């Protein structure tokens, strides 16, 4: 490669690595939060469920819940 | 639940949501970096490959490369 | 390597590849099944949800649903 | 729903569940195969690497390896 692409390559790699570090840090902090959360007697799986359903559209969520209920009753299961 | 667990639940949820936001932001920034990187004529897949192999132990990496080469030659493929 | 390990390696690789092919077939067929499911006006995502929750223990399922609802009501 | 869609739903669910079971069998067998592979002193990860790279086009594989090496040499 040329000197330009060499320096650009080093730059890109370094910036990406830094961002990955910050990202990893955030992830670890989240894990810490869930750890103390479990440290207060909360169900982490259910908490993650709440987080997952609070990102979804409420209308489509309640829709999928209604359809779900419908399907479960439709088969007797 | 009791008022304590209610407030703690709200707190946990809010903090986790914030951390998720920061995390998402970091991810988006990474995507931006790879976008301008591709904007300079670089192979993003290969870049990700470099990032992935720069996290691994060099000794075990070169090991797996030697073993790989060995296996490929062993079968004529 | 020695010739023995070479032939054995070829064997292993072939075995794994064949199993991977069969796995691919299964996945493709499943894809076709869900396509047939939506072709009759069914929600594929919800169907997958039904399948995934039928793998879980029912008592723990209705339990986790109860805890979920409890928390959601706790925060509105 | 109507009785027809109820029976059809039962059918679909059963079909999907059976396919999932067969898929599980395939995965379990693969697990057994790699266990047999390491039982003869082979690197399972590297074997999986061989399998995964044999799915890719060889020209593009050796090409991506060349670009990789080029970049790594470019940065040492």
């Amino acid at each position: 490669l040329n000197s330009t692409a060499q320096g650009q390559l080093k730059s890109i790699i370094e910036r990406v690595e830094r961002l990955e570090v910050e990202k990893a840090e955030i992830m670890e902090q989240i894990k810490e939060v869930y750890a103390e959360a479990k440290g207060n007697g909360f169900d982490v799986k259910v908490l993650k469920k709440v987080v997952r359903i609070r990102k979804q559209d409420r209308a489509k969520r309640q829709e999928e819940d209604a359809i779900l209920d419908l399907y479960l009753s439709a088969i007797g299961e």
